[PDB]
């Protein structure tokens, strides 16, 4: 008679589209029961919420906050200047309020991912799994590639947050597979047709993402890979350690972008890690029919985190992390990178890079402090 | 009579020059006993060296720590990347080698402030007096102008660093003077030749300072003034908040320079009259022959400053501190500065504005934190 | 008696104020049946077209044109993106319209300059009176200061644009006048109440000019004072040389403003002397209750062109030029600011200040072609 | 009795490496008589100087003229700052010394390019084959890649310069060959080992070029490929339109680099089919051992290049030509850019882009007017 189990997951979507995505999106989260946060902006027209409403009387558990609504949530929490508008960092929102609702799962979805099967939300629920010994996957170089799970044309590539320094060796690289004590918090699903890379790759390849081919991989310690969230499952716990990297920072006068979710998802795995969790990637897989970019554009914007990026994953591999759960093991890790802001020597460590890492720093201690007000 | 009161006095000067500037600066400071803290650069050429030994055989108590001892000194400390060489930031280090030897007062010098008058060290031994009700100096607006204790021709100036928006109306401010208990740790010394002005004024007007007219004044808790560090004299209880900020920041892609002591001495001033301590400025008086700059040139590395101090000290009085002493009073100030680095607005505060504030207070408490190493 | 000398005046205001200056300007100028050319912007609002008309019916010839005709007329010409939206560089369009209409006087004026005298119009025809030998005015260091014309408190200033370099050894120049032929061409009327000068003395002494006591000057081949914009008439044969200069270049990544009519005023009067023609300055004065403005964003905006000033001048003197009238010596002026592009040297001549000469040039010559077009 | 042949050929290359590629470059160019001209800098140490007269001994026509020569000669040209130093665009000396000496053929090379076969300098002299009907390759969208003549690992690559936004609708042009008349003046030498490709592609694929496949190939009007400087050959007549862009002109505040090639590639090619002539693609092939360099630190300076290098040979398709030889059809070529960077749109197109064209302009006609001078 094994009854009792329930897992609650909330999706947030931060969009400024008319809300046109949800006919495809809800049937998946509808038939699993699970909550919709739609998080709209200053720049987001009445359409959406039109949308919402007409997909609520469907029967999908579908939220919209207006950003007065948003704003005084933020206002009550101390933190009215955390979170700008006219950004997809206002998807920080609806991680709040899903944490705040109590939900075991919060997948974070952009406005342009449709899931595939219909088991789209039970997958995600692999973050409620708990600890047990599983296969879990380790590399000789502690960095994966989960782009080569995917049937890729017309070359392999990596994606987007890889390090490029370890590109070129990363052929090389042993993957080991083995029997281990393994407790999965995040859940990268994998994407079809546009791949989640880099604007230098999309502009070099124009990739496309055929089939996922590879199966899933639980990631030992000390082996790594970006984790995205356009396609991520968190669970509640590793929730504080999530808080999307607030963007627009100069790097030798160019202000960087792109990149929230590529610092998001490092922290939020570094800080698995040392509490002893682990990060997933592979299904369940979703189409990325993507928005249209201008990508000479998001190559603008990329590179100035690109050219820190792989000094700032180095870096981190040396600090030690301390704290006994993912909001003392965050605050932690953001002091660690006032440390590294001061200690890494490059061409592009000019003073205004260095100030990032420190206004970044406070901004995630804000986001932790807001988390321990709502307690 | 009275007697075992041993006030001991060390002057930090900061260099590339070739050393001249001693023939008149060691005779008052010998004659005191006091100690010179020479700070060379690894821009400063070879002839300071052997000046220094010249004037240390004349009886003067002078050290010229080289950068080799320099950096030995700071990697102890565990602050290797503090203080920038090619900078007169260097001056940090004099400052805490003298805190470091248990010096009584400290006395900021550059190297073109020459003293006047036979008591220099001991005009500036007022910082020692301890508390006694004495004759403070209020101000209706909030703000003190030291310059009108100088006869400055052809026109009325401000010191570098006065805020802006208060200086059409201080005319129409109340200078009151009352009998109260007063605590001096900072002396202010004023100067006679180029006054310490913003590049603004000296392009303005090039004034020059004829006379020291008005005597000396200590300032009420509420009234401010800028604090260089071409004449000043800390107590050493108040040397760890007299930090000099680290320069080279963009505010919007520019640089700022020529700022270091604005802050320091404004962040000291706070420190200090949160603690029951006042700054006194007038005596003693140097003659400043000021090093030709490029006047158009010190315009351009002041304006990114001046463009964010305005709004800086007005919400410097809407943050109260706390602390007992001044290493707890001035970390609890580079918090607060964080805290002003989101709340403040304005067409200037850039996000490189906002994180220069971000990345100056982890400075800031990295050399507390160094201070708090060596004792 | 003397007649069939009818003497035609058009002035030229660029606003987007809601036309309530017209009370205090219409007076002098429908009076004198001048014609008034107010060209608004995409930024101006619909009250100043509707004061345009409520002043017309009172007898005032003002035309005001919409800027979908001000478009039609520059497409026409073969320069549509000569003269940009949201600038007070559009009132180029009034100096092009008052040029086809054939007027003999064109006078510079912005929205916050009133005339003082019911002979305004009068005293800016002097532009019209021709060659005659006459009282002109020479100096030793070859600069006027036609703010020792004016009675100023708190101290004497310089105008805005006046090279910061001969600012400190003016004061020992020697000024001489004698009986020359002379032909003045532009007339600069001075300005009571706010003096042109640069935001460096604004923010440094506040000036008020309370009265015009020196009286007129024409200044001698070989002496220079900037010219502005906002009270000065141009003969029609000298209005080829006087485009107001396109701002937004950066200098070292800071974008220039404020200077259009310092340059304009320097090149048509470069422009005048090469042609035998002079610059006269002193009445009709009018009152400059200036519009409000933020002094430190005055500031940033002009440092960037403060800075490349001194040389530019500097270079002007030593390159003759070649040409029969304005449009030929302006064209010729326009290539020897490209040669002076690439033969000064400084800290602030990066690669983008060596351009914005260059693309200044260009679009100088774009000026003089659309001026060939119509003719 | 078919006598008289004999044409000349000089090999530019400009260096700052101890001259060791000497050891198998000179080979090729011994044995075919050809001469080489080494351009050092003043960051070219001695052992360069060392290197050329070592192998001038075994029978290298190897010249390499000091910094004091070449500044003399440009001086006595009267472009004493067209030519910069610490960069490669001091090649721009060789060229001109070329040109003078009168040499045929002008070989452009770097100093890691080593020819493969013995009649290097025999497939470049194509370049005065002269007009005959042969076979030329037209492409429908007027784009040619060079780069698919070569077999190359992993996938399939573009060159450096090559327009992004025709690249993936390149795959469905449609390639075509005829008998037609053509003059080839520009030949480029293909490349083994790491292929001419831009860092975009560099950082994503790490592309090998392994063989050449696809012969050569004669482009017909109106089909383009970006030419390179490190092993093309320029017919004397055509090389007035080959001088190397300078570089550094920031976009958006961010300085340009590596693409002085291949606007000189663009523009000599343009200059070419207005005068009938013709660019070839192929033989001979050289290895590209290419020297060390930081693939992120090359993306930052190719990016503001690349930003702005698909709209300006969009509107140099659109423009046409006059001149009729190289040295007019060149200055015509720069007044046609001065008018580009007025009419073009764009997020990138800044005020420093529009004025990076304008100063390029007056660079190209400075170098012309040096070659005139010359005569
Ligand atoms: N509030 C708000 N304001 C805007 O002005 C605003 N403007 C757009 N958005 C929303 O942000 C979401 C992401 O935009 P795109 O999917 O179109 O662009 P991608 O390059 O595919 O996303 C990449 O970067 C993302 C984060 O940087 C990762 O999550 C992805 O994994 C990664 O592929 C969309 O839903 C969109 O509608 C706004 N939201
Ligand atoms: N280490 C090092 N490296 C350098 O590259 C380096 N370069 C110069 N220096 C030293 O810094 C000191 C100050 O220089 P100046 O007196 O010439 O400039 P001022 O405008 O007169 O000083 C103003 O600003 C100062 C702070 O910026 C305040 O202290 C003064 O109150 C205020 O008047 C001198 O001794 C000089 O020799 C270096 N020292
Ligand atoms: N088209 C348009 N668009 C705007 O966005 C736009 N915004 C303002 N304006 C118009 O430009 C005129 C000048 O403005 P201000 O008088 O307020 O500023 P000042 O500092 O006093 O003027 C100084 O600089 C001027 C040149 O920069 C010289 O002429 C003067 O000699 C000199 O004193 C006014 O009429 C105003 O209404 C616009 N016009
Ligand atoms: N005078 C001087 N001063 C320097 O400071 C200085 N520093 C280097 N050099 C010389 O310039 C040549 C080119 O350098 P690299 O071959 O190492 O770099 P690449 O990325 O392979 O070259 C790419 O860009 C070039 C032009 O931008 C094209 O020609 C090539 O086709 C294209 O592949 C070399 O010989 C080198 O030794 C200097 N020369
Ligand atoms: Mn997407
Ligand atoms: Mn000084
Ligand atoms: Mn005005
Ligand atoms: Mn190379």
């Amino acid at each position: 008679h094994m009854s009792g189990r329930d897992i609650s997951t909330a999706v947030v979507v931060t969009t400024i589209s008319d809300g046109g995505f949800l006919d495809r999106l809800a049937p998946a989260l509808r038939d699993a029961g699970a909550r919709l946060i739609v998080i709209p902006d200053r720049n987001t027209g009445p359409a959406l919420f039109a949308a919402c409403e007409r997909h609520r009387r469907l029967g999908l558990d579908v939220v919209c906050p207006s950003v007065a609504e948003q704003q005084d949530l933020l206002e009550r929490l101390a933190v009215p200047d955390l979170i700008p508008y006219h950004s997809d960092n206002r998807r920080n929102v609806g991680y709040l309020m899903a944490w705040m609702e109590g939900f075991d799962v919060i997948v974070s979805m952009d406005d342009d991912n449709l899931p595939t099967t219909d088991d789209f939300v039970e997958r995600h629920q692999v973050v409620c799994q708990g600890p047990r010994t599983q296969p879990v996957t380790a590399s000789s170089d502690g960095w994966f590639n989960n782009c080569a799970l995917l049937e890729v044309e017309p070359t392999e590539v990596f994606p987007r947050g890889f390090p490029f320094h370890a590109r070129p060796a990363h052929a090389q690289a042993r993957t080991s597979v083995c029997e281990r004590p393994a407790d999965v918090r995040i859940n990268a699903g994998l994407w079809l047709g546009d791949p989640d890379v880099d604007a230098i790759t999309r502009l070099a390849v124009r990739p496309n993402a055929l089939a996922h081919s590879g199966g899933s991989v639980v990631l030992a310690e000390g082996t790594w890979c970006p984790v995205n969230s356009q396609n991520t499952a968190v669970h509640r716990d590793a929730l504080p350690a999530y808080y999307f990297l607030r963007m627009g920072q100069p790097v030798d006068g160019v202000p960087m972008e792109r990149f929230g979710d590529i610092f998001s998802g490092y922290f939020v795995q570094v800080c698995a890690q040392h509490l002893g969790h682990a990060v997933r990637f592979g299904d369940p897989v979703v189409e990325h029919p993507r928005n249209e970019h201008d990508l000479l554009d998001d190559l603008h914007k990329e590179v100035p985190a690109v050219r820190l990026l792989d000094d700032i994953l180095d870096h981190l591999r040396d600090h030690p992390l301390e704290g006994g759960d993912y909001l003392e093991t965050y605050e932690s890790l953001s002091y660690a990178l006032q440390e590294i802001a001061e200690r890494v020597n490059g061409r592009a460590w000019s003073p205004d890079a260095r100030a990032f890492l420190h206004r970044s720093a406070h901004l995630m201690r804000s986001w932790t402090g807001a988390l321990r007000t709502v307690a």
